């Protein structure tokens, strides 16, 4: 019941592998083989410097198509995040109201430094028995 | 845009893979480790004669802890405040997949049994072949 006032990234449940990039040029079709190779089902966008801008889903590509233009075409004018210090509590929360897979991770001025995903929430949860 | 009009039963899309299930009597706890292991974010409960009955997930889990996750999946259900079949069009199960915002969608046939998934990750790969 205490784990939940803890920041994450104390609870060794933040990773920093498989949460390749795209861009505002890339373009759709690079980014659907990125979903489908990687085994996920968001991709975060983030510009030269590593702020994260925005994210393009799995979702987005099904509304797209009722190809090659880029990320920032296709989201032209259709219809998240956390740090290193926000509570498991919050986070849960937040995940269950947007329905995401995926938490992007960002440092204090935006730049992306990881992801949280909701499998290993679970897992976490998990040998939260034990 | 002509391929939005076809069943999905006749898209070499739905699978029969990864699809374990559990029941109304299946404690939480045990639920959380199909998910995990089966790398997925819900599960259907089936019950002893193979009818889909409803479905649980992760965001169902997380729901639970604000305890003891021991209780059954029949229990769990009463705290918090999907299906298709092989002859729905793709553009409508598109489009409910992206209103409900689920990865997988259970496939029943006209009993009501679960014979198959449809995955999200499907979807797309059947997209991406779009470039021949």
């Amino acid at each position: 019941t205490h784990f939940l006032k803890i920041p994450i990234g104390d609870l060794n449940i933040i990773t920093q592998d498989n949460m390749k990039s795209c861009q505002m040029t890339t373009p759709v079709i690079d980014v659907i083989q990125m979903l489908t190779q990687g085994r996920v089902s968001s991709v975060p966008i983030i510009d030269e410097n590593g702020y994260l801008i925005n994210v393009y889903e799995a979702y987005d590509v099904l509304g797209l198509i009722k190809l090659s233009l880029s990320v920032g075409e296709a989201l032209m004018r259709r219809s998240y995040t956390c740090t290193k210090n926000d509570k498991l509590s919050t986070i849960m929360d937040n995940i269950r109201k947007a329905r995401v897979h995926r938490f992007f991770v960002v440092d204090d001025v935006g730049r992306l430094v990881g992801v949280l995903t909701l499998s290993d929430i679970l897992k976490y949860i998990l040998l939260g028995s034990n």
